[PDB]
Parts: structure tokens; sequence; C-alpha cells
């Protein structure tokens, strides 16, 4: 009977969820001495790793059906088999799964590899996008210049690999049909345990839209002055390439030419960083101190041991693009990123390190727990820190930001730098998975994939290439996720809730009064703070334990998912902006682009 499985059942989990730990763990070294080491050696061997894992899983899925779970008394027991339940990839046929990992490393692989001729010396093309692209796309205000480098980049990252992309979606699709989800977007949703996520966002995103098309109207307005009428309209969509970065996320490093009063502070600490002999050694044991100052987890030696930190010297092929690994045996957590002593780069360290507190917090969980509650939680950790650590009011403490006034004109500058990160950045990640659900769904034919893709950063961002595309372009891989098979909707997620965290550390860290002047949001250091730490300390130890919304209860005994923290945050900021724009005659909004030839 029912009572003495369930008793079983408790013994069977617990012995293969550390089964499991020890299988993923194998995996996941595979695929980290490819990432740091990018051969065809490398390659096969972690998608042959992978392959085996996955052929585990189709047996501990099978194995499932043998149990009552879903009769069983227990709920922990019950979430645990509903996630041994999920093999997502791992559901294909082993010649099918075989051939997505091929296709999904040969992406990756293009795009790690992707390299582009000096636009000056047609002798020198060793230029990478981490750092050499990204460094002009940042600094120079050469519209020409600007235009070549985007060309060239989105030719070798996106162009190139449209046939894999379009296997890829096929098998996605074939992958989450044999899961019983209609298509890959549901299995992506299907994470946010809500079935009403997609309207959730759509509401959340309609709130914040009006006070993203005044940053746009005011950025615009401002880049007119820069470049002259002739490169930018006052009508049209703002040409992507002048905005200081490759995919147009994030606007901040344009901030010098568009910030509301040129005249007074803006926060850009590089130059200090640099002055002072930072090192990325230097930004990582910062990282550690803000962390273990609010009483949490000191990062473990094997991190310090085993993690990359800066970019290899030698002729060796990796992925660049940061990021933060768990290796499910204990404390061997690591970070793999090529850092540059920048102000932006001091934000990545610490949203990194996000992760990695999240899974040292997590580590005596079961396997199966041992994940963030939703995608949007392992995000919104590090930005949370980040948040307070832009401030002046912290950048002042560590001796980075000297002789600043704190006055309304620079508490407008500040916020504005922020919101070109902040506000900017949601309708570009709301489009990233937009587009990827359309073709994932069957909704746009192949003949349509590029502009589809156009379409959605005109709707959604007022962004058009700086050149005519056309369907003889295939553009969206040139974003890494894209290529790198990385949903998403996590960042949009994260963007929201890391200000309701925020909000809420500063309110237990008594930095934050909403009925005292001189505690404003927008000027919270919850550095050293044990009651924001604790708070942490109470929803990230949990992991995916538990449905996200008890997560949340956790941390401030909230339950829903709300854009009323961003929007307080910024409320000062979109007062300014809104009769600023009225002051100068601003033109809001956009005609629809004329950059995708159908
Ligand atoms: C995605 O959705 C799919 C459905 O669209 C689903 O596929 C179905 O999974 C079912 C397994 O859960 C499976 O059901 C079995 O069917 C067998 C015969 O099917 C054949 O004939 C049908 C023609 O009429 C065709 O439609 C099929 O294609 C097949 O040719 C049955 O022999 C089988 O039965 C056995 O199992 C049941 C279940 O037992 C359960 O557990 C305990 C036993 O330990 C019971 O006490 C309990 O009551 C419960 O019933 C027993 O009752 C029985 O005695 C037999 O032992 C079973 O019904 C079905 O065939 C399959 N396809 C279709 C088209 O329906 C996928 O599984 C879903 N995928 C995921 C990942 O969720
Ligand atoms: C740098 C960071 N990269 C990693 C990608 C995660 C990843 C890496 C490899 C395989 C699967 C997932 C992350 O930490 O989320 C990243 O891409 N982004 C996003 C981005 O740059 O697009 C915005 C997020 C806010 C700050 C930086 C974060
Ligand atoms: C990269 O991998 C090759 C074999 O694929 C190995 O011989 C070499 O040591 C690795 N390089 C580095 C720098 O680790
Ligand atoms: C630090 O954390 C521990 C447990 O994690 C807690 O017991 C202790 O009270 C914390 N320190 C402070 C000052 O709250
Ligand atoms: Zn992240």
């Amino acid at each position: 009977a029912l009572v003495k499985e369930e008793i079983q059942a408790k013994e069977y989990l617990e012995n293969l969820n550390k089964e499991l730990a020890k299988r993923t763990n194998v995996e996941t070294e595979a695929a980290w001495a490819y990432g740091s080491n990018i051969t065809d050696e490398n390659e096969k061997k972690k998608n042959e790793i992978s392959a085996e894992l996955a052929k585990f899983m189709k047996e501990v899925a099978s194995d499932t059906t043998k149990f009552q779970w879903r009769s069983y008394q227990s709920e922990d027991l019950k979430r645990q088999f509903k996630a041994l339940t999920k093999l997502g990839y791992a559901a294909l046929p082993e010649d099918d799964y075989a051939e997505l990992l091929d296709t999904l490393s040969a992406m990756e692989s293009n795009f790690a590899k992707v390299k582009v001729c000096d636009y000056k010396d047609s002798t020198k093309c060793d230029l990478a996008l981490d750092p050499e692209i990204e460094e002009v796309i940042s600094k120079s205000r050469d519209h020409e210049e600007l235009a070549y480098y985007w060309r060239e980049f989105y030719d070798k990252a996106g162009t190139a690999v449209r046939s894999q992309f379009e296997r890829y979606v096929e098998l996605n699709t074939k992958a989450a049909k044999l899961n019983n989800f209609t298509s890959g977007a549901e299995a992506w949703l299907d994470e946010y345990e809500d079935d009403t996520f997609e309207q959730q966002l759509e509401d959340i995103f309609a709130d914040i839209r009006p006070l993203y098309q005044q940053i746009h109207g005011y950025v615009r307005f401002r880049l007119r002055k820069h470049y002259g009428d002739a490169v930018v309209s006052e009508t049209g969509p703002i040409p992507m390439h002048l905005l200081g970065n490759m995919w147009a996320q994030q606007w901040s490093e344009i901030a010098d030419i568009v910030s509301p009063f040129p005249e007074k502070p803006l926060v850009d600490v590089s130059a200090e960083m640099e002055k002072q002999g930072y090192t990325p050694l230097k930004m990582f044991q910062m990282g550690d101190d803000f962390f273990t100052s609010m009483n949490l987890t000191k990062l473990p030696q094997d991190f310090w041991d085993k993690s990359i930190i800066e970019k290899p010297t030698d002729g060796r092929d990796l992925v660049c693009h940061a990021s933060a690994w768990d290796f499910y045996l204990t404390d061997d957590v690591r970070i793999k990123q090529c850092t540059r002593v920048t102000q932006d780069q001091l934000f990545t360290v610490h949203h990194e390190l996000g992760h990695i507190q999240y899974f040292l917090q997590y580590q005596h969980q079961p396997f199966v727990y041992r994940t963030g509650a939703n995608p949007g939680f392992h995000e919104a950790v590090g930005d949370v820190l980040s948040l307070s650590v832009s401030t002046p009011k912290h950048l002042e403490k560590i001796g980075l930001l000297k002789d600043y006034v704190r006055d309304d004109e620079a508490r407008i500058n500040q916020l504005f730098l922020t919101a070109l990160d902040k506000i900017v950045f949601l309708p570009f990640a709301f489009t990233m998975d937009k587009y990827r659900w359309s073709l994932f769904r069957g909704e746009v034919d192949k003949a349509n994939w590029n502009c589809a893709f156009w379409k959605l950063r005109d709707e959604y961002s007022g962004i058009e290439p700086p050149v005519v595309r056309s369907e003889k372009d295939f553009d969206a891989p040139a974003k890494y996720h894209i290529s790198a098979d990385v949903e998403y909707l996590r960042y949009l997620v994260s963007f929201i809730i890391q200000f309701q965290f925020y909000k809420s550390a500063c309110i237990k860290a008594g930095q934050y009064d909403p009925d005292n002047v001189e505690l404003p949001l927008d000027n919270c250091d919850i550095y050293g703070s044990a009651a924001a730490g604790a708070a942490f300390h109470n929803m990230l130890s949990m992991g995916a334990s538990k449905p996200w919304p008890d997560a949340l209860e956790a941390f401030n005994g909230e339950r829903i998912m709300s854009g009323k923290a961003i929007a307080e945050y910024f409320e000062p900021l979109r007062v300014w902006l809104e009769a600023e724009n009225i002051k100068n005659n601003v033109h809001i909004g956009w005609t629809t682009s004329n950059k995708c030839v159908s």
C-alpha cells in the first residue's frame, strides 16, 4: 500500500539526488573545460558526457512511473518527483539529442571565434568582440566607424549560423512536444510555475512603457544635437549603432553626451579605478567583502584556485562571455570572466558573485532543489548589490568618487544614468524571448524570420540597424544568449524583481524612508547590513524547494511580482523628464522602420 511505498520513495529520492549531483558534476567539468578552451577534442568530450547523462535521465523519468507519487501525502516528495519528470532535451531519441548538441556547440563556438578586421587597417584581422569591438562600440563617436563594426560583427555572429539555428528550432520543438508542451516557449515558461505569467509581464511592461518612451524621446533629441539630423531623424527609430552597445540593450556608455545636466557631475569611476591600481583580483575581493559584510557566505578556497578572472594570453579560443558555475559538490563554485578594469565590469563582477552566493546558500538542498526559486531570482541577487555599489554614497566610501556634491541636478544625472541601464533594458529583454517564442510556436514562416526580429526591435525598443538588412541576413544569433540557447525572460523578471528586493533590503537596513528626504531609495547602500543579509539568507537557502512566491514571502512577506518598486525608484526622474520633454518640445514615439526589406 501507499504508506510503505512513500517511506521507500523517500529513500529512493535521497540516493538518486546524490547520484544525479555526482553525474552532473562530471558533465559540468566537461562543459567547463570546453568553455575555457574551445577545441574539437573538448567539444567531443563535452557532448559525449551529455549524451551519457541524457540516457540516464530517460531511465530516471521512466522509473518515476513505478511510484504512485501523485498519491503521496508529502508535498515535498511530490515536488521532487515532479522535478524528475522534466527531461527537457533529454527526452529526444539518442541520435536527435546528439545532433542538437552538435548544433548548439557549432553556434556557441562560432560566436566565440568571431574575428573582424580593423576599420583603419585591413591587415589586422584579429579583433574579437571582447574586448576589441566592444571597446570601439562603447567609445567611438564616429558613426561610419560604428556602422562598419556593427555590420562586420552581425554578418559573422548572426548570418553565418542561420542553417544551424533553423535545425535547433526544429529539435527544440521536437523536445518540447515529447515532454507534451506545445512548444519550447511553454517549456521555458514552465520554470515560472504560473499559468498567467505572460499576462503578468505584459501588464507590468505596459505600466513602465511610457517612461521608456520619454527616455527614448530625450535620448534621440540629444543625439540629434551631437550627430546632426542627417544621422538621426526626429521622428524615426534610433540608429542602434549610436547607443554605445552592440545590441542597444544598455545605453549608459553614451551618458556623457545625453546627460540632463552636462555641467553637473556624472558618475564614471573607471579612470579612478585605473589610477588606484585596481586589478581583476581586487574587484572580486571587493565583491566578496560586500557579501561578507552583510553576514553572507565568504568565497571558498576552490573559487580562488579554479576561477578564470582574466582573459588568457595564449592563442586559445574560449567563451569570454562572463558566467558563474556550480559543480554540485561542496564549495566547488567558479567564475569565468574576461575581466576589465571599468565601472560596468565592477557591476558584472557583483552580478556573477550573486550567482555564486546563491549556489553556496542552497548547496545543502537535495540536487533537484539546487537551483533558483525561478530563473529571474538567480539573476536578481547580484544586481541588488550592484544597485547599492553604484550609488554615490557607496562609491565615496571606497574612494572611487571624489569631490561629489549631491544637489538636485546631480541626482537627476544619476537617476538618468541608472535608467539608461535599467529601463532601456526592459523592452530589449522582452523582445529576445518574444521573438524566440514566435519561432518556437511556429507563428513566423522561415522566409520572414529576420524581418520578424527587426520588427520587434522596432515595435518595442524604437531602434533599427545602421544599414538596410533583409532575409539574406540573419541577425538574432549575434546576441550571445540566442547563439548559446539561454532563455532571456529571466532578465526581464530580474530587472523588475531586483527593485522589490532592493526596496525591502533598504527598509530593513534603515537606509530608506519614503517620508524622509535624507534617505532616498536611489542613494541606499546596504553594505554591512546584517538585517538585509538575513532576508537574503532566508530566501536563497530555500533554492527551488518551494514555489517562487514562498521564496519571495521568506524575503519580505510579499507573494506577488510587482512593478511598484521600480516605478517608485524612478518616480523623481519620471516627473522631471516629462517636464523636460515638454519644455523642449521633444517628439515622443516613432515611425515604422525602413531598415528591413521583406
Ligand atoms: C504525453 O502524452 C501522451 C498521450 O498523448 C502519453 O502517452 C501515453 O502514456 C500512457 C502511459 O501513461 C500510455 O498508456 C498505456 O497504454 C497501454 C496500451 O496503449 C496501446 O494501445 C492504445 C490503443 O487503445 C494506443 O493508444 C497506444 O498507442 C498503445 O498502442 C496500456 O497497456 C497501459 O496500461 C498499463 O498501465 C496502466 C497504468 O497504470 C498506472 O499505474 C498503476 C500500475 O502500477 C495503476 O495501479 C494505476 O491505476 C495507473 O493506471 C495500468 O492501469 C495497466 O494495468 C497496464 O499495466 C497504459 O494505459 C499510452 O499508451 C501513451 N500513449 C497514448 C497515445 O495514449 C505520454 O506518456 C505523455 N508524455 C509525458 C512525458 O508525460
Ligand atoms: C554577463 C551575463 N552572462 C551570464 C550568462 C549565463 C549563462 C552562461 C552560459 C550558459 C548559460 C547561462 C549571466 O550571468 O547571466 C549576462 O549576459 N547578462 C545579461 C546580458 O549581458 O545580456 C544582462 C544581465 C545583467 C548584467 C549582466 C547579465
Ligand atoms: C586546450 O586543450 C588542448 C587539447 O584539446 C590541451 O592540450 C591544452 O593544454 C589546452 N590548453 C590550455 C591553455 O589549457
Ligand atoms: C550572522 O548569521 C548567523 C547565522 O547565519 C546569525 O545567527 C547571526 O545572528 C548573524 N549575525 C548578525 C549580526 O545578525
Ligand atoms: Zn546572471
